[PDB]
Parts: structure tokens; C-alpha cells; sequence
């Protein structure tokens, strides 16, 4: 669905993605030295690399496989699936004039006989693009990463990501005077599904009392649900996991 005018900010990532996968997928002639086929996201969870790896695809109008490396690794039948997902990417992008895009989530799950075939495959491609996404980029050694020549850090959400990010998760449920611009000055920190999660428990909130009064709606949530959940519910990302996000990128 989702292109990248739905999407707030991000514009360093926008621009990363421009040049290495949108800008020579439309035209290719621009590009005579050559260009990376394998572009890694990197970053904490929960901020959205799955919808921005969707929203290039939409962008260069390409098939998109999303690929899950944490149920390829529990299949053996694991080489073949690798070898087919790559076949399939390769057929269908060469019978259809248009790109085909491999998503994989979690690509650090493939860590050595699936990681082998992997990057043989990989050398192979190199109009087939693999995104590989990681919250833990660590795990993958510089023979892996070689592959990876597009390294893409993609952030906690800034103010105005958490602003978009509240106006969609609340525009579902009934807020009283609730400011928005508040609740985001407060989340410094939190998570795109952090604040999903947040939204999703100042409702519940009401909806247990709505249960426990035995009234028919819930009342209106309010500033005060907010910061009760703000209590309880810290940012699942804490300064620790952003310093190695900081020394693996200095690093790599
Ligand atoms: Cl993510």
C-alpha cells in the first residue's frame, strides 16, 4: 500500500533509499559505474523498516517477497526455499520488464549452510534487489556485510514522526482534550510501536472500566490515561542499544 508521501520524516532515510535502489531502478543508464543490489536497514525495533522496504517497492513499482529469515532457518528444505525465493525474484522480474525487491526480516537469523547459499545468491543478482533488515547488526561478520554495500540506519521517530505517528493510532478511539503535540513532547524515545503500544493501553484503560462499571461505551480517554501509561511503560529501546547502533555505524 503504503508509498513514501505517507511517510512523515525519515528524509535521510528517503534520500539513502533514492540513491541506492528508486534512482537506478528508473533509470539505470544514470548509473554506468554500477550500483548495490544489497541495501541493509539497520536500527532499533519497531520503527518501521518492513513499511519502508514496502514503500520502495511501490515507489519503482516492483514485485515485492517478503521473506521471514527466522522461518527459512527452522525448515533441508532451507537451501531449496533460498534458491527458490531468489528463482522466483529472478523470473518474475525478467518475464514482467520491472524489479523485484526480496525483503528480508531479521536477515542477522541467517547467521552456516543456509548463509553460504545466501550469499552465493547474492553474488548472483550482482534488476533483483535484496533489503535486508536488523535490529542487531553486530551479529553479521564483514564477509556477510560485503554484500551489503547500502547501510541505512533507520532512527527512533522524531517529534514529528510521534505526532503523525498519535494522530493515526488515536484517530481509532474517542480522546477528550487531549493535545497531541503534548503527548509527542513526552515520548521522546518511545518507538513507532511503542507509541502503537501506548495508544493501545490508554484505551484499554477505559475499556476495562467501561467493563467494570457495567456501562455501555467507554468514556473519553484522557491526558491523565496517558501519563498513567507513561508510568508504567518505558521506551524499549534505552541508551546502552543506541550507543551500539552509534559504534556499529562509526565501525562499518
Ligand atoms: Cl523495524
Amino acid at each position: 500500500k503504503v508509498s513514501f508521501s505517507d511517510i512523515v520524516g525519515l528524509d535521510d532515510v528517503k534520500e539513502a533509499l533514492k540513491e541506492a535502489i528508486i534512482y537506478p531502478s528508473k533509470r539505470p543508464d544514470l548509473f554506468p559505474l554500477g550500483w548495490p543490489r544489497g541495501i541493509l536497514l539497520y536500527g532499533p525495533p519497531g520503527n518501521g523498516k518492513t513499511m519502508l522496504a514496502a514503500a520502495v517497492a511501490n515507489e519503482i513499482d516492483s514485485y515485492f517477497i517478503h521473506v521471514d529469515a527466522a522461518s527459512i532457518m527452522s525448515k533441508g528444505e532451507a537451501e531449496k526455499n533460498v534458491a527458490k525465493i531468489f528463482n522466483t525474484a529472478r523470473e518474475y522480474s525478467k518475464k514482467d520488464n520491472k524489479p523485484a525487491i526480496i525483503f528480508v526480516d531479521e536477515i542477522d537469523a541467517l547467521l552456516v549452510r543456509v548463509r553460504n547459499q545466501f550469499l552465493k545468491e547474492m553474488d548472483g543478482i550482482m534488476m533483483v534487489y535484496v533489503i535486508g533488515a536488523t535490529n542487531k547488526p553486530w551479529r553479521l561478520d564483514e564477509p556477510f556485510l560485503r554484500r551489503f554495500q547500502k547501510r541505512i540506519y533507520v532512527p527512533l521517530p522524531d517529534f514529528n514522526q510521534r505526532l503523525a505517528l498519535f494522530k493515526y493510532y488515536t484517530s481509532k478511539v474517542k480522546l477528550g482534550n487531549v493535545d497531541l503535540q503534548e503527548l509527542a513532547k513526552m515520548t521522546e524515545g518511545y518507538s513507532a510501536s511503542d507509541i502503537r503500544d501506548i495508544v493501545q493501553s490508554a484505551h484499554m484503560r477505559v475499556v476495562k472500566e467501561m467493563f467494570e462499571k457495567n456501562l455501555s461505551e467507554p468514556r473519553e480517554i484522557t491526558m491523565d490515561d496517558f501519563k498513567e501509561v507513561l508510568k508504567i511503560r518505558k521506551p524499549s529501546v534505552n541508551q546502552e542499544l543506541l550507543k551500539a547502533y552509534e559504534a556499529w555505524t562509526e565501525k562499518f
